[PDB]
């Protein structure tokens, strides 16, 4: 098992893998932030505080009260600042044709602040190729959802292996997956999981929590996703570092 | 097989599943126009032009270069005047607690004007559990997407079948499908099928074509959801005419 460092090295490596695969190393953190919050205030106050924590920062543009291209701009200014990439949590999910005016355009123009954003699979290789149309002259990167958190997920069997198959032979553009663990045996491949606290439990709306030690050193899976983990804290930074340590550790002690 | 207008009287249908039956049947239009333009004033001239002629407009709001609030304010005055519903195309997909969000709040205020919204299944029944959060109190409908058009679909066999038990198990909220043809065998249930052209052929981004008569008279479906076989004729109103009569013609012989 290769460190983040050499992964970030190999010769199939995508450009955004490896930037992000050398700040994980250069800042011991496998950690991403869920900026789950509605204020761009707190989500620019989150990005500052939480910047030198994390090794990425994921966005839903589409909650955010005060939505506006300059919060983006700062947004851009703090993960330059901090090293951390953008993450637009989208989940494109329609056909080719569609999705690309939804990356490139309204009002949010996506593909012009978010390093990465993420796609289903459920409508075929379309979506990836036109995401991919906007993403590869913007040089993006993208992650398919092979797996997720919630109750009653139908991302199992065929279907995370269908995913797997779509990013192997969309590699120029597909830098990982939204997983619940390894599911790509290729190292070029970022394995990112949500659904992570360090107690156990769930939510009211069928999310399921593991813990960092589980989906990074049990589950191999590179970097945990941490919403209301933090968020919810009354000291987010110190609840970032809680996370953080814990991700870093199950990563340190799988690569032994 | 009852009549539409027969179907808006079922014991079981829908509040707004009802209110589409009738206007179908007054108006004679199983037709939704896919108003896949980025100018709002182009979306406010074909809603005004084509809404005779139209049981239902989808949008999707995320594409609009210049979406206000006051832009759907004029689309509801337009969809009052002519008859037909808004539907929003956003195909939430996430877990419940992140799609409640996404449909009451951040810019687009999407429950404050869209009658209808459509959902993803693969995340498992807590995506319908977190809109219906939303939509219930605001009088709200959602299709849930059981097929998809789109080349490498992977939403067949078990998937449907996953996606009909969801919405039979959440009639509260849930109308309808989008999918290629009747999946459910229960008539206050809607069926609105897209990838739909008077010619065959497709798209270079994975979209499939079939005629009105295909998936109106033989696949059993109610509705036909047509983009660019109108938006890019000409003459939109003609265009638009030509497939109202096509599905509507399709809809009447299978009732003989
Ligand atoms: O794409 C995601 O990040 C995602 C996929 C998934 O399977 N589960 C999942 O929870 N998420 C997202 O990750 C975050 C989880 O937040 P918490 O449950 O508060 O930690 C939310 O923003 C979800 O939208
Ligand atoms: O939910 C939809 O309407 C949808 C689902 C699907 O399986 N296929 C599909 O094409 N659509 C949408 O319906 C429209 C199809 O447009 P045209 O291919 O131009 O007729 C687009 O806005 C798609 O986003």
């Amino acid at each position: 098992e290769l460190s983040f460092g050499a992964r970030a090295e190999l010769p199939r490596i995508h450009p955004v893998a490896s930037k992000l695969l050398r700040l994980m190393q250069k800042k011991e953190t496998n950690l991403c932030l869920s900026a789950d919050v509605s204020l761009a205030r707190e989500l620019l106050q989150l990005a500052d505080a939480l910047g030198p924590s994390i090794c990425m920062l994921k966005t839903h543009v589409d909650i955010l009260n005060d939505f506006t291209l300059d919060v983006m701009k700062e947004l851009i200014t703090l993960a330059k600042c901090h090293e951390f990439l953008i993450f637009e949590d989208r989940k494109f999910a329609d056909i080719g044709n569609t999705v690309k005016k939804q990356y490139e355009g309204g009002i949010f123009k996506i593909a012009s602040w978010a390093d990465l954003v993420n796609a289903h699979v459920v409508p075929g290789s379309g979506v990836v190729k036109g995401l991919q149309e906007v993403g590869l002259p913007l040089h993006r990167g993208c992650l398919l959802i092979a797996e997720m958190s919630s109750t009653g997920s139908l991302a199992t069997g065929d279907y995370t292996r269908a995913a797997v198959r779509m990013a192997e032979e969309h590699s120029e553009f597909v830098v990982g997956f939204i997983s619940g663990s390894r599911v790509s045996m290729k190292p070029e491949f970022l394995h990112l999981t949500p659904g992570v606290q360090l107690e156990a439990g769930g939510d009211n709306l069928g999310q399921q929590y593991n813990s960092p030690q589980e989906v990074i050193g049990k589950r191999g899976s590179d970097i945990i996703i941490v919403g209301r983990g933090i968020i919810s804290a009354a000291d987010r930074l110190e609840a970032a570092e809680m996370y953080r340590k814990a991700a870093w550790e199950a990563y340190l002690s799988r690569l032994g």
